[PDB]
């Protein structure tokens, strides 16, 4: 039929328990749940489940009026005790979201009548709003969907406010999902959507070549970068590819020889050639990145200084450093040790293998030897959190995460930022800087703060930034031109108009 379609994911969506995270797919959550404010593109939120809100002070207290019109897709009332009931479900929860710092500011949450909810804060915490509006994990179920009045263990059925409906749901094969008659907004043209499961990359694009799926959308891995290429050109598909939306990086380890030097650091830093790296890994449609946030970003125009591609200062810096050339060696010593680097990534991740290849070469040029680990997922993940690395790839979230989000989270010890910020010697006053920006309310300190910040971790050379990475559509011309979400993460379903 014409306003059905049909797409595909890697995964399944998951049981789309609002407040929980893997397996869940953030975008299938926020087909279905809401938010009481929605983010927009401009970095403001506007009015959404609450329809507005007042604060005190000195912001700690804050009330928001609800819509009185909302309804649950199986009936039931949206109103301000099925709000702070779900506040309450997150927060029993709270240890998992130790990530987002909104989740240890929030003090209490409660009901004063059916349209009015107050909610108090630690401090008056400044992106209150934006992490609200977030997919996860603020959003809203019926609280007759808790099990035994809670959500940290498990749901009923996922019965969000928004406007799409999970219908049927088949492990690695489908999920189906339906418009809601019955929502409080705007009636999207599309009635069904559905996710075929397709793990792979190339068949992913085979689907799409064959007629199987009419839309593919994702980032810079959704399928091969030569075949995005050719079908930019074939007139029989459609095309598209966004502005930047995130950074994608290595992090390297200042707590673990020998990346814990600076100069080593910073000889890396001048190793790669990202434009190259780009042209023979990414087929030229990514930028080249020169700092762990883009100039575009907010706070994040500070003039700072790039690493060039320049191989001649690398090994200067290295010389310098005491790493120099045995005999007929092409790998460095100092100490009788070798300058050599574990580099691990996702074995199965084609674009990984790839891009750690080139860079492995890079480095051998200046007498770096890179050795290329690519295990499993939970590997890969248990290395991020216990600091088991020499370097490794690593991304920013994007909005509205970046940079706030972002930042709060190096404090957190299992992510693996903090363990590649380790080794520095003015961490704990990183760390210490990352609470006060977050609570400020001084503009120009706030300002002074993120560039304290951004410029310790760009003068260190915690990172080695490779590429600001794009959001990517092909789709069959009859779709007509795809919108982007203001949150990366989202996918616009309800404005697609054939
Ligand atoms: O990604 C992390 O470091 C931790 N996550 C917190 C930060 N997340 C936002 C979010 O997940 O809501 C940032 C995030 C941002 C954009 C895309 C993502 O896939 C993404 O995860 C929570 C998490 C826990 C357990 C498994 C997977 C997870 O993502
Ligand atoms: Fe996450």
């Amino acid at each position: 039929a014409p306003d059905e379609i049909t797409t595909a994911w890697p995964v399944n969506v998951g049981p789309l328990n609002p407040h929980l995270y893997t397996p869940n797919q953030m975008f299938a959550q926020s087909m279905v749940y809401e938010p009481l404010v929605k983010y927009q593109a401009d970095g403001s939120v506007i009015p959404w489940l609450a329809k507005s809100w007042t604060h005190s002070e000195d912001g700690k207290t804050w009330t928001f009026t609800l819509r009185d019109d909302v309804k649950f897709s199986n009936g039931e009332p949206f109103d301000a005790e099925a709000a702070a009931e779900n506040f309450r479900a997150v927060l029993d929860n709270r240890q998992r979201h130790a990530w987002l710092e909104l989740a240890n500011q929030i003090v209490d949450v409660k009901a004063l009548s059916k349209t009015e909810l107050q909610i108090t804060l630690k401090s008056a915490y400044y992106p209150f709003l934006q992490e609200l509006a977030l997919p996860r994990p603020f959003r809203f179920i019926a609280p007759s969907q808790f099990k035994n009045h809670e959500t940290m263990n498990g749901i009923k059925a996922p019965i969000g406010t928004g406007p799409w409906i999970l219908q049927e749901s088949k492990l690695n094969q489908y999920d189906v999902f339906v418009r809601n008659e019955n929502y409080w907004g705007e009636k999207p043209a599309i009635k069904k959507i559905t996710f075929n499961v397709i793990p792979d990359p190339t068949t992913r694009a085979v689907a799409f070549e064959t007629g199987d799926i009419d839309l593919l959308y994702g980032n810079e891995g959704l399928l091969p970068l030569d075949t995005f290429a050719r079908f930019s050109q074939n007139p029989a598909y459609h095309t598209q590819l966004s502005q930047p939306i995130e950074t994608v990086m290595l992090a390297l380890n200042t707590a673990k020889a020998p990346t814990n030097e600076l100069a080593v650091r910073e000889a890396l830093n001048y190793a790669v050639n990202k434009k190259s790296l780009i042209d023979n890994a990414l087929y030229g449609t990514q930028q080249v990145a020169d700092t762990l946030f883009a100039p575009s970003v907010p706070y994040a125009n500070l003039g700072l200084k790039p690493s060039q591609y320049d191989p001649q200062k690398a090994k200067a810096l290295l010389e310098k450093a005491g790493w120099t050339l045995p005999a007929g060696k092409d790998i460095r010593e100092k100490n009788g040790q070798p300058l050599r680097i574990e580099l691990s990534f996702i074995g199965t991740d084609a674009l990984s293998k790839s891009m750690a290849e080139i860079i492995q070469a890079d480095m051998r040029q200046i007498g770096a030897d890179v050795s290329l680990i690519g295990e499993e997922e939970s590997s890969i993940y248990a290395r991020q959190r216990d600091g088991r690395f020499g370097m490794i790839f690593h991304r920013t979230w994007g909005a509205p995460y970046d940079p706030h989000a972002f930042l709060s989270s190096m404090r957190v010890p299992s992510h693996a930022d903090f363990q590649a910020q380790q080794g520095l010697a003015d961490k704990p006053l990183i760390d210490k800087e990352i609470g006060e920006v977050l609570a400020t309310h001084d503009e120009t300190q706030r300002q002074a703060l993120y560039r304290d910040i951004l410029t310790r971790l760009h003068d260190e050379a915690v990172y080695l930034p490779i590429s600001y990475i794009s959001m990517m559509v092909v789709s069959k011309p009859e779709l007509g031109n795809i919108p982007y979400a203001p949150i990366a993460t989202e996918i616009p379903f309800e404005q697609i108009k054939p």
